[PDB]
């Protein structure tokens, strides 16, 4: 596997390279859910493409790739938002031309809490001064670790492969940190601080599907096909 | 804060010491949900006690302690189960005298998937040969990190405190690993492997409340007060 041969430096660039393009967005509960939902549906296409370039991904069986995708779509979309929203304290930059503010969350039922969790993460990223090389690694960790406990003998081999690439990505992270000259102890603390945010992202994502789902049941969400597909995987 | 002064060794023992007693359990969807639910309600009591002894906990305001508790109760209960279920492949040891098997999950509606996730975690713990000192540390990390992004100036101080203790627990983990003689590189890989399971635990707990909540709506779950209290915090 290429994954298992690249050096921390190649890995980082490979990842830096797979990054997708930033889309542009095309207010009432319905009008807002529409934009947000539309933007999501569009990034989903890019997402799939990006997934194909994360070192090691393509080595899984075609159904396993769909599984990780279906499992982490919203997590991936949320860390992206968080990351691009970093330098806009108190706001969320869905797009370069769509910058909602906390209070605009009140437009849709039950959205403010999600916005709140999103802002808090965004803020934590600001405080830790998260680097783009770090960002790109976490995003791949999310893609690979989220659906791993839900994949038999081919699964055991699929699980190892994933664990193995996850170790490589870990090494890349530490590599990056040492290069920024953090003590060996600061390196292990940052690592742990970064990976503990992933829990919150899981948390948020779970609340996000639950919400997107009621929005769909209330018939407020449009019929975007790829987005309903990813949402159904979960239900 | 004591927390910030203990040495990795004292930290470990302090944690090893706070461990609660193992309860004993006192089949139809209703009869099963009853046992499971009853057992949970009982461990909740011990849980609160235990939380009071996790170094640094007691330094938070009284309401923040209730908040972390309300936030991580089911995550805590689930890692405990998983941990005690380790050496019983394919089974879940709720109690010393209550050992359900995967298929017994089918008794209650929607429970098998939860059991499945539980088994998978239990299995991963087996594979990594998770030590008790490690177990005790992760459990505290869960208690402290889960409700941290949902706590102002006192909050900023509360958040730092928590981040601080989190680093100390991180150091304790590494300390443990080095003592078992793992290379510096195996140390950082194991760390990341241990913390990534926390995501899955978050995920499982989220599904678990969703389920316990429908079980309650279907009027199958008894009226245990402490358990309804923790469940309501989430809703
Ligand atoms: C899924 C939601 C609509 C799509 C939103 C979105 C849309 C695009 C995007 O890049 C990130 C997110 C984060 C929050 C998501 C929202 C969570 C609640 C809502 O249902
Ligand atoms: C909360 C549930 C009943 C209580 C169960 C329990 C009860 C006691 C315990 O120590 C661990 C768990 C793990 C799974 C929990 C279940 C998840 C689904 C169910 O509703």
């Amino acid at each position: 596997s290429l994954a298992l041969s690249l050096t921390a430096d190649q890995m980082v660039s490979a990842l830096l390279d797979a990054e997708p393009p930033i889309l542009y967005s095309e207010f009432s509960e319905a009008s807002m859910m529409g934009l947000l939902t539309n933007l999501a549906d569009r990034e989903l296409v890019h997402m799939i493409n990006w997934a194909k370039r994360v070192p090691g991904f393509v080595d899984l069986t075609l159904h396993d790739q769909v599984h990780l995708l279906e499992c982490a779509w919203l997590e991936i979309l949320m860390i992206g938002l968080v990351w691009r929203s970093m330098e806009h304290p108190g706001k969320l930059l869905f797009a370069p031309n769509l910058l909602l503010d906390r209070n605009q969350g009140k437009c849709v039922e039950g959205m403010v809490e999600i916005f709140d969790m999103l802002l808090a993460t965004s803020s934590r990223f600001r405080m830790m001064n998260l680097q783009g090389e770090e960002f790109v690694c976490l995003k791949s960790i999310i893609l690979l670790n989220s659906g791993v406990y839900t994949f038999t003998l081919k699964s055991l081999e699929e699980k190892d492969h994933i664990h193995r690439v996850l170790d490589k990505i870990t090494d890349t992270l530490i590599h990056l940190m040492a290069k920024a000259g953090l003590t060996l102890q600061q390196q292990h603390q940052r690592l742990a601080q970064l990976l503990l945010i992933l829990s919150h992202i899981r948390h948020m994502s779970n609340k996000g599907m639950e919400h997107l789902y009621s929005m769909k049941c209330k018939n407020v969400v449009p019929l975007y096909d790829l987005l309903l597909e990813m949402l159904d995987a979960h239900r």
